[PDB]
């Protein structure tokens, strides 16, 4: 299915109340924004970040900062929440020694996509990424190495812990639109951590 990723479903489904509270508080610091890729266009997907570093997109490329470009001021730390059940969830991956200094976090409104990309800011692509699905399901796609693989898709639902490594850390992925709906705990949307090692 994607070599190297180990799949978490509901491992974070008791973490998840004091998750959005603290997403919601690093918010309150660091308001979720539409970012403005390179070449002019706002992205659909709300994002902010949290820990040492975040990721941003400026005027030649992305890069990760640790400075928020929008309100000047460092991001803020990172919960302990949010480095708990990192932890725990890169150990029972295999990767105990996952020290990550950086969370971007992103908002899906209905509708809200996310096209191919990959995720080579990162020093070492050895590295692994972990993702961290709240709220709303939403069709996560991927590919290959290559833009013209053949693509796979995957529902993450709330909850659902994915540790992308090896291999399918370097494949190209994306959101599909996010379909309307209700969810108990984000009311009308779908909340994404990703944890990076970025320094
Ligand atoms: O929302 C997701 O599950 C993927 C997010 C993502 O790929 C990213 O922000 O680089
Ligand atoms: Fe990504």
């Amino acid at each position: 299915l994607a070599a190297g990723a180990v799949i978490l479903r509901r491992f974070a489904f008791n973490a998840a109340e004091q998750l959005i509270r603290d997403i919601n508080d690093v918010a309150s610091q660091s308001p979720f924004r539409q970012m403005v890729t390179p070449g002019g266009y706002t992205m659909s997907v709300a994002m902010t970040n949290c820990g040492h570093l975040g990721w941003t997109t400026h005027r030649q490329g992305y890069l990760y900062s640790p400075i928020d470009p929008q309100t000047n001021k460092p991001w803020p730390a990172m919960p302990q929440s949010f480095h708990n059940l990192c932890q725990r969830a890169a150990t029972a991956a295999g990767y105990p020694d996952f020290q990550p200094d950086a969370c971007l976090i992103n908002r899906y409104a209905p509708g809200a996509k996310l096209s191919l990309h990959q995720d080579k800011d990162e020093p070492d692509l050895r590295a692994p990424i972990v993702s961290v699905s709240l709220g709303l399901p939403a069709i996560f796609q991927f590919g290959g190495l290559k833009r013209n693989d053949p693509l796979k898709r995957l529902l993450l639902e709330h909850g659902d812990v994915v540790v992308w490594g090896g291999e399918s850390r370097l494949f190209y992925h994306g959101i599909q639109p996010l379909k309307a709906g209700f969810h108990p705990l984000t009311i009308d949307c779908r909340y994404n951590l990703t944890f990076r090692q970025a320094g």
